[PDB]
Parts: C-alpha cells; structure tokens; sequence
C-alpha cells in the first residue's frame, strides 16, 4: 500500500518543524507521484500530469532538509545537485544533463527505475537574470540555463554519458526519459520581497492629487512571500517559461527564536541528542537544561546565523568539558546551564 | 490512400483547441510530403521540393503539443530534438548531426526510412543572435548553430554511427541525405512584438508637431504577431539565409478564456479528466462544476503562463483535500465550484 | 562540403582532410580519378576570423580551418583512411595529392556591404563638408 | 589543496573528486580508509569578496558522493567507478585574513583609526592581533 | 626523459612509469643498481596545470601527469618487466624501490620573472625625494 500524506508528514514532522505547509505539498506530491507510478499501465485514455514543485524560502529554513529527509523512505532513486554548478552547453561551465547523470549513480545506472525518480535542484535563485540585459554577454550562468532546463522539466529524451565524461560526437551516451522524472527546484529569492512589497503597496503618484491610502504595514518575509504570483518571478528575473513547468509553488517561513528551541529537543536528529549520545557511550550522561537552550537559541539569533549555528555555540560551551572528560575519572554525569553559555561559570560536574 | 487533410485536423482538434491555423499548415504539409513519399519515382520532369514550417507561439499555446500529438499518426519515422543543445562543430556541446542520428533509432537504424522522416526543433528561438550582428565572439550556442543547419534543412550527406557505437573500429560512417527530410522548427519568441511593433506603428514625438499615441490604443502581441513577417525576424536575431530555408510561417493566438474552458473538458487528456481517474482508483469520484471551469480561466490569464498556468490553480484548491482525503472513510464524491476557486469556500465532501 | 562543420586538426570537429575522403567514395577510392575531382566548399564565408575578438584564445572553427586549408588548395599530400572499411590495423593511408584539384569555394557574405562602403563612400561626416545621402542615393547592396 | 587552484570555476566538479583521488593514492584506494581521511585546504581568504566558488566548495563541505575511477587503469565502464562519500571525511579550510583584524577592532574597539585619539601603533608587532 | 613526451596513463602519449623501466634497461634491469641511478626529467616546466578547454577532450598533459612522477617521490616500488617480457604476464614483476632515486627536474620556467616581479618589485615614487627606476637598471631574470 502507498503511504498515505499523513505517513509521510509524520515523517518530515519529527525532522522538520514550522513547514506544515511545505511538507503538505511535498507529501502530497509524492503520494500522487507513487499513484501516477502505480498507475503506470495507464488502462485508461487519459495520460496522468506531471506536476513540479518550486519551494522558496530565506536561507536556514530547512529547505534542504525537506529533500535530504525524503531520500530516506522514498523508494525510487532520489538525489540532490546545485544549479549555480550548471551552465549552458557549449561552454566551460558544466551542462545541465548532469542532473540526471547524478540519479544515474543511486539508481545503479538503470535509465528504466530512473524514468520513476525524483530530482531536486538547489540555488535556482542564482539563475534569475538581473534585469534590463540586452543578452549581448550570452548570459551563461543565468537564461541560459533556464533555456536548456525547459525541455528537461517538461520531458524529453536526454543523452547521459556514462560517468565522469562531458559530452562530445563519442557514441558513450544513455537515452533517459525525464517526462516521468519529478523536480523539486529549490531556491532562496532574495529581494523577491521588495518585489511583492512593491506591487501590494506600490502606490500612485506624490502630490496633493494622488492616492495615497494605501498604507505600508510591517509584517514578516514569510507572510509576504505567501501573496507571491507568477508575475512577481518574471520582474525577478525568471524566464515566463519557466513558471509553466512549476505550477505548484510553497514558501517556508522564516525561524524564530522559539522555534530554534524546539529544534534543539524535539527533532529525532536533534542536535542536543548528538552530543548526548557522544557521552553516553563514554559512560558519561550528559543533560541540557531550559535554561541553556533559551540562551543558546537567543546567540543564534543576535549573531543572525540561524539553526546552523547552534552546532557553533554548542563546541564552544562544551568545548572545556569534551577536552578533559575522556582524561578525567569519576563523572557520573554533567549538567549545563545559561551559566555555561555566557562563560561565568564552568559546567557543572556531578561525580559518582 | 493517403489520409486528407481533413482527416489529419480531426485527430489534431482532439488535443488542440483553438489552433485552427497551426493544424491547415501541418495537415498540409503532412499530405503534401506523404504524396512526395508515394511519388518516389518522380517520373515527372520537375523534381518536387520540400517546404518547412515554423510554429510561433507564446508560452502554453500548443507548439510541442502538436510535435506529439501529430507522431500519433505518421507513418514515417518522428522524432524531437532541442535547439539550446546542439552547439557548433568542435565545441563540447551537442553537434547539429545528432538530430539524424536520434530519427535513425526510431526506424532501426534504417537510411531509407530516415529519409523520408518528420523531424522536429523544439526551442528554435534560442539559437538567435542576441542584437550583436558583429558577434564579436564566436556564438557557438547561438549563430553557429544557425550556420550548421543552414545546408541541413535544404539537404546534406550526414554522416553518423552505424548501429549506436557498436565498436568504434571501422566506423564505416552512413551516409544520409536531408534533401527530402521535412523539419518543422519551433519556438516562443520572446520580444518579437516589441520588433513588429515599430515598424508597423507610426511612432511618436514629443513636439507640437509631432502625433501622441495614447497607451489604450496600442498593438497587442497577437496583433503584432500576425503582421509579422521575414525582416522583423532578421532584427530579432535570426539570420536572413535561416528563414529562407523556412517559407511557411504558422503563427498561434493566445488562448482565450473561452478556449481555456474547453481545454478543461473537450481534449481526451485534460486536467479535470487527469484528477478524475487520479482519484478514481482511489474509489473516489470527481466532479467539477461549470461554474468553476470559467473562474479556473480568469486565474489562469492573470498567471501569463499560457495552458499551464490552469494546472496550479487545480493544485492549489485541491491541495489541502488530497492531503485528508485517503484516510477519510467512504468519501463517494467530491464536488467543487467557484466558492473553493476563490478560497472562501472548501470543497464539498459527500459520505457514502 | 560545408566549412561549418570542419576544425582545425586535433579537435573532436571533422577535420579538413575528410573533404578528399568525400571525394574519394564518389570514385570508388580511385586515387587517379580523385585528383582529377572538383569541390565545392560551401559556406566558406562561415569559417572567417574574427579580427575584434580576444586576442588569447583559439578559433579552431574559424582562422583554423582558413590556415589548414592553405596546403589543401595550392596541393599537397594528405592521408585519408584506406577504403569504405576503413581498416585500422592496415596502414594504407591512400596519399592523394591536391595540387590537380579545383576547389570552387562559394558562400553568401553578410556585412561585407558595410565594409566596402566605408572605403567607397569616404564622406560621411556631421559638417558643412561631409557628404549626406539620406540612404536613397546611397548605393546599393 | 589551495583555493587558488580551484578558483577556475570550469568543471568544478571534476577537481573537487580530484582531491579525493589524490587521498586514495596514499590509502591504497580504499574506500573505507578514504573516508576517514584528513582533508586539508588553506588560503580561503582569496576567493572571498569568487562567489561562485564558495557555493561549490560548500557542497563537498556540506557532504557529497564523488565517483572516482578505480586505481586508474586505461579506461573503465561506470559500474565499476568507486564513489566515496564525504561527509565522513574531515575538511579544515585553512586561512590567512590579514584584513580581518582592523574589522574586529573597529566592532569591538574604537571606531576610529585616523584621528588624533585613533589607535595607530602600526608597530609590527602585531601582539594585540 | 622529458616531461612533455609524458601523458596520463592509458592514452596515446607515453606513460610515466615506464621512466623506472628505462632507467633498468641501462644497467640490464638488477633493481640494485636501478635504486641509485639518477633521473633527469628535462622540460618539466612544459606539463604545468593549465585550465580546461571545452574543445579539448580531455588535459592528458598536465596535473595528472604530476601526480604520476609525485608518487615516485614519495617512494613506491615500481613493477617491470625484466629481459623484455612477452605480452604473457607471468607475474614477473620487478620491484624497484623509488625513495633512493635521485629524481632531478630541469627546465626553463619562461614567464616566471613575470610573477617573480609583481611580489618583489617595489615600485617608483614620484616625489622629489623618491627613488626614480630607470627601464634600464629596472630588474632582470
Ligand atoms: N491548444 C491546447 N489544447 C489543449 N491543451 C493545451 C493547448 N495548449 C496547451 N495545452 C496544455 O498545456 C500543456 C503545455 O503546452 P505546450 O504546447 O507544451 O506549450 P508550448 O507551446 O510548448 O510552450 P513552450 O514551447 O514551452 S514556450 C500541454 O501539455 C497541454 O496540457
Ligand atoms: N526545523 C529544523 N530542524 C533542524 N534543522 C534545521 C531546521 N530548519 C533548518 N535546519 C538546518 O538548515 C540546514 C539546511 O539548510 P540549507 O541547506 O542552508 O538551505 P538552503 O541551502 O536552501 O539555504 C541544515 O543544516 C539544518 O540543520
Ligand atoms: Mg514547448
């Protein structure tokens, strides 16, 4: 039986917390994508579409792990690549069949499991062009790897070398099928919200005889990003045609500093669970009070680094302890507290 | 007999709505080169010479739709290729000769089938001189592709592998004429209305003497487009020697609110009917109102990404139903009409 | 033959060489007989070098073929592979010379115009001196 | 490695695997033993300002499989390419911000370095450093 | 040997282990005289790294061919063939220690002055009391 959206939300939710509605759409995608696979034969006259996700989002949000937590379950072949790598062919750059060159690896370089993969794409926000370029430059980085991208999304047969080669008039090519390969580009928009801020509060004339009522009201990068439509990628530099090939678009809020604190404890990979168990297998427990997480999260925030930089913040308070806990005998266990985060006070050692 | 070209419009129709020009020129083209096929002895004194077709479109308005529907019925050998592929010749991009080689291995590697083969070029306006007509670096994405297809559409002896690589020792290279091979370019051109538009617009000035255009009565991009003609190309990127190979010039309409609505419908493969079976294995049924269809349409132009632009509307009020619906008991049907196509409303959910 | 698709020598891109291998196939790989053949190098007006692009780089698809072919048009001896088979352990690289060979290049110059206008017209300015047309005088293409 | 070295952003991918190779030579090509390794970069400060670079030397930071050919050879088919992962190997991205010190010193100390009252005891020293 | 004859293993070239062999066919292959010969790799300059070319399959001279004289530095023994073994393997194989070889690497790094210069040249002030540098007394290799 295929996993139901719900099985597979549970799944992102013990990893990925504040994207309910990114894992909504994510799950959901996949549910249908098993369905289309399992309605392969396709009795019926009706051809089932292929419908590709555009998750955008600020930096730190989780947008990668959403992907790298899906590899896990998911049955077909699944892998992850960077579209800054990618460039236009016929040049130095890179080419963008090297996407499904990387499935090829998981899939043991079988095209006929790859046609049933899904792909994931990441920095796609690099690719936009500035603006009001003449293309006289022959923009590589950017259009033209929007141009290329455009057949591939869509489907069509692609030739794959083998591995480690570029392609060239040499026969060491595989025909793969990407009509039935789902993608999941990923990116962070910045200024995207100056974008939409623009169009919602744009305003009409200065004077005594302009309209003027609208009011600019404060509110959050993620809460404007919602009211994001088409219209506003184009300003930003996408190609219209290549909105066509992702009709489904979710934005992921940004974290707040509550939420840094759930992703300490309650993820299954939880970062405090790490160390624990790095102590636990010494025979030294290890606990984390309230107290040190509220000041840890709140560093995170003041220094702007988000949910990586709490792997920072932890080396540093407990970089005293790990240093001399495997020399030293007779802790049973060690207790941290805010104490411990500012560096008043060493942390505190419970001998046995 | 050969099939009229009545007959091959009925088949077109099915999946194209609203391309009544598209499908005269293809149905004409297809029964004038079928005839060609049947008159391979060609006792006449005059030796009959092929026509090519250029399909110029915006986004979502049927170009690549066409290519597949109409490889449905030819009897000769069809196949796609992609234009921001192929590169020029020495480069490590694609060369242009690999197109024969890809309709080689739909007629198993057959010289006289691929002969008489249909070949396709999807994204035709990608390979265009980017308003540099000095180029002064090589365009070997864009001009050198140009170049190297220059004497392949009128006809050339290309040369490629004879059966896929089998042992690169005595290559013994076969030799192809593309004199009687039919190529059907096709691309959106991007800008094209901005060319078209000052030409045939008188202009404007600034003086008292000078005429004042108001923006309400300016040329829209379907009206441009149908003045189009060879000149208006040649500024856009293309090169004169390139449109002489291409006499037939098929423009296509942006789809209307009404044509949208029928999409929906009409075709054998739509999106209501795709969501229908999607969910009728699920041992739901689907039903849309026609109310419903017609606000679908107004969305989607807003989007102004042609056809495609109605798949994310469905997404989008159907997202959050098809994430609860599988773990819901005896749900029989399912009813949708404008009150969800807004949001205010969520969809009816009926229990058996 | 066309330009567009020849290279210079030791790139993936066909080689000026294969021109005689064409040759050769139309006189069953009669050495003889090819050295009285004619060719037609289309598209030669392709294969140009660009005087306005970066000086560090090579243009293998531009002044490489015009250099390469030098030898090709005033004679010389090129190899080409033996026959149809075109066997690899047998050497028979089948020396045809090139010096009996007529090579009748053809091509459409674009832009050539322009270039030959600024050395005939010598009289465009802004002043009371230049010469203005309005472009309905000016000679034709 | 050096920065410097990699900084050409041509086929990056094909050099960052490179690097890896250079490991397994001395590990007798072992993928086990690969992975354990100790990477070492150094001279980072140069390519901060090429951005580009930065986002694919995060990738093999971040965790990556690389195909690497199996011990040389002349040629060898895609099945038997060795693929290594990364993310078990330890990177140390080494570096030199000479510049980076006057930027600290103007967060934590006195924004002033030209005034009378300004902090211009360019010594040498370099002990406050 | 020379260094720009050499090319990565498995290609047309040349490859760079057969440096060992030949250094034991001067003393009819007894790896105890091989292990305190001397080696002289002339040219090395000419197998420097160089950027990729999108032409180019593939840079056989270069890096990778560093790489190959590297492992013999750093001491490995080498397998050869001895009395010029036939196609058969025969495991034969003899180990040739390359620690104790001399390895010497002798070439003329032309452009290296360039960059020599820009770190070490200090420049000319303008000032009264500066010091002006003539192109004459300037610097040389
Ligand atoms: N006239 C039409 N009738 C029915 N469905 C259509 C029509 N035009 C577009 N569609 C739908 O929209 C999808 C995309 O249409 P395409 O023809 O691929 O658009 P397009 O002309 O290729 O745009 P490009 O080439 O990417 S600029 C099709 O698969 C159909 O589902
Ligand atoms: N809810 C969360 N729980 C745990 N980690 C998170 C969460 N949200 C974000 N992260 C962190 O974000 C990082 C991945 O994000 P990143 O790759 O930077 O996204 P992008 O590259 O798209 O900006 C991971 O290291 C992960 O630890
Ligand atoms: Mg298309």
């Amino acid at each position: 039986a295929l996993p139901t959206p719900h099985e597979i939300r549970n799944h992102l939710d013990d990893y990925v917390i504040g994207q309910e509605q990114a894992k909504k759409v994510l799950a959901v995608a996949v549910y249908n994508h098993y369905k289309r696979l399992r309605n392969g034969d396709t009795s019926n006259g009706v051809e089932l579409g292929k419908s590709n996700i555009l998750l955008i989002g600020p930096t730190g949000s989780g947008k990668t792990l959403l992907a790298e937590t899906l590899a896990r379950l998911l049955d077909v072949p699944f892998t992850m690549a960077d579209a800054t790598t990618l460039t236009e062919a016929g040049y130095v750059g890179e080419d963008v069949e090297n996407i499904i060159q990387k499935l090829l690896q998981k899939c043991d370089y079988d095209v006929q499991k790859a046609q049933r993969g899904i792909v994931y794409i990441d920095e796609i926000d690099k690719i936009s062009r500035k603006s009001d370029n003449p293309s006289i430059t022959r923009d590589v980085s950017g259009e033209g790897v929007q141009q290329a991208l455009l057949k591939l999304i869509e489907g069509t047969v692609a030739a794959v070398p083998p591995q480690g080669g570029r392609k060239h008039p040499q026969q060491e090519f595989l025909q793969v099928d990407t009509s039935k390969i789902l993608f999941i580009c990923g990116g962070a928009f910045a200024g995207l919200d100056k974008v939409i801020s623009h169009r919602v509060e744009t305003g009409s004339g200065i004077g005594f005889g302009a309209t003027v009522k609208a009011k600019s009201d404060k509110a959050s990068e993620g809460e404007l990003l919602a009211q994001v439509e088409p219209e506003d990628l184009i300003k930003f530099g996408l190609i219209p045609e290549f909105i066509g090939r992702l009709p489904v678009v979710a934005t992921l809020n940004e974290l707040s500093e509550e939420a840094l604190i759930q992703i300490l404890k309650e993820p299954k990979n939880a970062l405090t669970k790490q160390y624990q168990a790095l102590f636990n297998l010494e025979g030294v427990d290890l606990e984390f009070r309230d107290e040190a997480l509220d000041a840890i999260a709140k560093k995170a925030m003041a220094r702007k680094t988000g949910a990586r930089g709490l792997r920072s913040i932890v080396e540093a308070a407990l970089l005293d302890t790990m240093y001399d806990l495997p020399s030293m005998e007779d802790v049973e266990k060690v207790v941290i507290d805010e104490s411990v985060i500012d560096g008043q006070s060493e942390p505190l050692l419970i001998y046995g």
